[PDB]
């Protein structure tokens, strides 16, 4: 995000206030702390009900050139004044920070352009508030690309999302440019004319424009994939010119729809005016519908807030109401903030000062969007309809906010949990309704309290009537070990009633189960609603005792058969849902569907393409009925359903890993499916078989995890450093989330997966954070571990100052570089993690993510030992760490009494090994040479090397004129640098005609 950086940015200042006051400079201490002033006001024009995109970028963009006039003055007064070494080396340290300041102000600065070239064209064709739309719009859909950059790199972020900007509007305009319509075209004309000049524009016919500025989008797509992380990877990832250009013209595709759906809603708004008589835009029912849509699926922030704020600036009331409701709003934008803050790893407090202030963010923002509904209410200037979609509008956004406020406060539920379940299991029945209430109101089922309140019911008419409900328990056994309780939830006015389903497995005393079912109505057996599984003060050996146990249970086939029931029946009902809407068809899906019909060259009429979606969807209907049917059949050796599970079961005995299209392969030649069905019949059935792998995988994973735990544990806990209760939490947290996954496997394989990969990583990350903080010392967030579920990659990180200080201590010790290889075969020896540990193992030993360079994608860490180019490369590094860390280590032992002036060494080597060395451009110069010739591959590496000596030489001038007056120092770096440059020289000179290994 931006706060983070602007928090980063406030953080580097009062550092630098600090060393200022240290070294007696007295006189920029001012200027510093105007600096501070400026983005302290940066931080509060975020959280403002006013906020506008051009107006922070050029906040942002005049905090950076003070900052960078600052770092000027501080240098300029550090040489030209006497200085001593501690003031030399403190000034090297501030050319680095300069340097890197300047790069992102440069990169603000591109950005600032591009917002300004927007606002100047929407100003010239005389409908204002265009910028707004279009930024709010594309932010929206690519906010998930471009905020990881912006939190890493910030600079490839910004220029992205100008690069971005700039295709967005070039084929925005390239598109009204062939609309049928007069006006429009007129308008596109009179853009182009503005951006290119008259001539150009009074010398091309349409057609050759349209196809000039679609070329213009495509180079704006390509510097965009340039300058950003996941579109160059996957850019590179599809290979050949043919893919390329696959790729490209995919996502103009894309781009080509978003933009016709911004054309849509932009068609829609209409001017109203203003207080002060400026003319404002405010969008139409259909706006608002598709506002809602992106809201209901996960997007749409941006866009809403904007909307709220221009109804503000758009309505006139009186000063107190005015007032209020940009009270309301600048407080809702607050609390937003504050969630986000206290989600994140930033937080310092224990868990329940963390889940206390998730509720009160929760509370302040529902607050907000109460008094903005009222302040809506009371305006009787709108029509019906609109008024109902802008409340619609905020019904969406605080159903979002509550489900991520009930994630979190379910992720909490182990500490939340046992004085509820204790109060439940010692009280009576009125009580155990009370202690009910309490337990779900704590975890905050606020999704559901929402649904009910949609239809104005108050709080205390909700108290009375869970007061009034119906509770009854079951004993499923004499020994009492599961224990069901159902209560009954009844809508008078909705005349609906809700099932509520907890079933208490008792493990022993203080250990239990807790899975939480809620149904829509309790005649319907699909649960609408998700099941959540948690375990309570249960000790890992429990926990996989209960597993082995399920697994057990469910070898018979009943749990699966229940669950694999519970999906067909969703997905049942999920077609006919999508049948009964056939007469709401979207006009835009419609007219996609005739161009895309019609640009095959057959003049083809709409009505064979709907005749033949419909016999896709009643084939897909029919086959999935056909399983349902199968697995309603009594048990038997004759049935093909147990055959084709058994051979699964077998297939995953012997190999270990089947993938999905074999599985499915197998399924059509046990079934006998002819081979030319219909798309939509082999997703289906392919989905199936998805599931049913899914499952098998997550038992087979239960299995191997609780037999590597039962033979590892001892050896855990002496290379972690983790205690006994610190390995148990972290595998509780594990196999809960594998109950949770297994549990909620009847929503899909991808769900699944994804909680699989979610457990393993977090896993690994926990093991790994604690070895670092244990066996090296450095604070909470020098080592970082960054970990993405969608993908399952798993990356490292170190700052520069905590990379220097872990070389410099392996070096002095090389017992922790063997705890450290010790601890990563012992997790390796676990058949479910040894692909992310050998990826992690390649990243480690290069320093790098594997993603940048697609030349160690496919390496393993078998790969290393096998391929010399690798291994060479490896020495190398090797090398050249080892030399700064005996530098590092002889100047800190020849300037024993300043231990200032070795930090400060310390940070400017780290500084330098990050910055020259670990680059992605060396190692993608030195290990890709797909399609290029040997010579100009040869003279690319020797350009390469001669800049790392060329860099090398400059930072030994600096480091020799920074010590002149110490002589050991002096000494030292030219005892030590020539080492550095003879080895560079040598790998360089030493022919690699013996290293390309090509066979005789």
């Amino acid at each position: 995000a931006v706060y983070f950086l602007l928090l980063d940015l406030r953080a580097e200042v009062d550092e630098e206030i600090a060393w200022a006051r240290r070294l007696g400079l007295d006189d920029l201490v001012a200027a510093l702390e105007a600096v501070r002033a400026l983005i302290e006001g940066a931080l509060a024009t975020l959280e403002s009900a006013d906020f506008d995109y051009l107006e922070f970028t050029q906040r942002l963009a005049d905090a950076l050139s003070s900052l960078v006039r600052v770092y000027d003055d501080l240098i300029a007064r550090l040489e030209e004044q006497p200085a001593t070494t501690l003031r030399r080396a403190y000034r090297i340290l501030l050319e680095y920070r300069r340097k890197e300041v300047r790069e992102l102000l440069e990169a603000v600065q591109e950005l600032r352009d591009v917002l300004e070239t927007l606002e100047r064209l929407s100003r010239r064709l005389g409908r204002p508030d265009f910028a707004g739309w279009l930024v709010s719009f594309v932010l929206d859909h690519y906010g998930e690309l471009v905020a990881p950059d912006i939190l890493t790199n910030p600079a490839k972020g910004f220029r992205a999302l100008a690069h971005l900007l700039r295709a967005f509007l070039y084929v925005l305009l390239a598109l009204k440019l062939r609309s049928p319509d007069e006006e429009l075209r007129e308008e596109a004309r009179r853009a182009v004319a503005f951006l290119y000049g008259e001539e150009f524009v009074k010398a091309h016919s349409d057609e050759e424009l349209a196809e000039l500025l679609l070329e213009r989008a495509r180079e704006a797509i390509l510097e965009a994939a340039r300058y950003n992380s996941a579109l160059r990877e996957e850019f590179d990832a599809a290979g050949g010119p043919e893919g390329r250009e696959a790729w490209l013209e995919r996502q103009l595709l894309r781009l080509r729809g978003l933009v016709e759906r911004f054309l849509e809603l932009w068609e829609n708004s209409e001017l109203r005016a203003g207080p002060d008589g400026e003319l404002v835009a405010v969008p139409g029912v259909k706006g608002l519908e598709i506002i809602k849509k992106l809201l209901e699926e996960g997007k749409g922030v941006n866009l809403a807030l904007w909307t709220l704020g221009r109804l503000l600036r758009a309505l006139d009331l009186s000063p107190e109401a005015r007032a209020a409701y940009e009270a309301a709003l600048e407080a809702l934008r607050r609390a937003r903030l504050q969630l986000q803050y206290v989600q994140s790893e930033r937080y310092e407090g224990s868990d329940r000062e963390r889940a206390e202030a998730i509720r009160a963010a929760f509370e302040t923002i529902r607050a907000a969007a109460e008094t903005i509904r009222a302040v809506i209410e009371a305006d009787t200037s709108l029509p019906a309809e609109l008024k109902a979609a802008y409340i619609e509008v905020i019904y969406a956004y605080l159903l979002q906010v509550a489900r991520e406020v009930r994630d979190a406060l379910w992720r909490l539920a182990e500490e939340i949990l046992p004085e509820y379940i204790e109060k439940f299991f010692k009280g009576s029945e009125e009580e155990q309704r009370l202690t009910l209430y309490e337990l779900l109101r704590a975890l905050g089922e606020d999704y559901f309290f929402l649904d009910l309140e949609k239809e104005g019911y108050s709080e205390e008419e909700l108290r009375e009537l869970f007061r009034n409900a119906k509770l009854e328990v079951i004993n499923a056994d004499e020994s009492g070990k599961i224990k069901l309780y159902n209560l009954i939830l009844d809508a008078k006015k909705l005349n609906r009633k809700v099932l509520i389903k907890i079933t208490l497995t008792e493990l022993s005393e203080g250990s239990y189960i807790i899975t939480i079912e809620v149904f829509k109505s309790p005649d319907a057996e699909i649960p609408e609603y998700e099941i959540r599984v948690a375990a309570v003060g249960a000790t890992s050996e429990e926990i996989l005792k209960y597993l082995e146990e399920l697994k057990e249970k469910a070898k018979e086939g009943e749990l699966i058969r229940e669950l694999l029931l519970l999906y067909v029946d969703r997905q049942i009902a999920e077609l006919e849902e999508k049948v009964a809407n056939a007469d709401k068809i979207d006009p835009v899906v419609a007219r996609l569907a005739i161009e895309e019909a019609r640009a095959r060259g057959e003049e083809l009429t709409e009505a064979d393409v709907i005749e033949g979606t419909r016999a896709g969807y009643q084939a897909a209907l029919d086959v999935l009925r056909r399983i349902k049917a199968e697995l309603e059949k009594e048990k038997s050796p004759e049935n093909p359903f147990y055959q084709f599970y058994d051979k699964l079961t077998e297939k995953l005995k012997e190999k270990g890993f089947v993938s999905e299209e074999e599985a499915f392969e197998i399924a059509r030649e046990t079934f006998g499916f002819p081979a030319d069905l219909p798309p939509l019949a082999a997703a289906a059935l392919r989905d199936f078989a998805s599931t049913v792998l899914t499952i098998l995988e997550i038992f087979k994973t239960a299995e191997d995890f609780s037999k590597w735990y039962k033979e590892n544990k001892e050896k855990l806990i002496e290379l972690a450093g983790l205690s006994e209760e610190e390995l148990d939490k972290i595998v509780r947290k594990t196999l809960t989330l594998l109950l949770e996954a297994l549990a909620r496997s009847v929503f899909g394989s991808k769900l699944g997966r994804e909680l699989l990969n979610e457990a393993l990583g977090t896993f690994i990350k926990e093991l790994l954070e604690s070895f670092f903080r244990t066996h090296y010392g450095l604070t909470r967030g020098d080592a970082v571990i960054d970990f993405d579920a969608k993908t399952g990659i798993l990356s490292l990180r170190f700052t520069p100052r905590a990379y220097a200080r872990i070389r410099v201590k392996e070096y002095r010790d090389p017992s922790l570089g063997e705890k450290f290889d010790n601890l990563l075969d012992v997790l390796s020896s676990n058949p479910s993690l040894k692909g992310q540990v050998d990826r992690l193992r390649v990243s480690y030993a290069f320093g790098t993510p594997v993603g940048t360079t697609p030349a160690l994608r496919d390496a393993t860490a078998e790969d290393l030992e096998t391929d010399p180019r690798l291994k060479r490369h490896r020495d190398f590094i090797e090398e050249v760490e080892n030399l700064y860390a005996e530098l590092l280590i002889r100047l800190e032992e020849a300037l024993k009494d300043e231990p200032e002036t070795v930090e400060i060494l310390t940070e400017i080597i780290g500084r330098h090994l990050k910055e020259v060395i670990h680059d992605p451009d060396v190692i993608n110069a030195l290990l890709d040479r797909r399609d290029l010739s040997p010579e100009e591959f040869a003279a690319r590496a020797r350009a390469v090397l001669d800049e790392i000596i060329a860099e090398e030489k400059k930072l030994q001038e600096k480091l020799l004129e920074a010590v002149e007056d110490n002589p050991e120092a002096k000494k030292i770096v030219e005892e030590i640098f020539p080492k550095i440059i003879a080895t560079i020289e040598r790998y360089r000179e030493w022919p690699e005609r013996e290293l390309a290994g090509l066979p005789l």
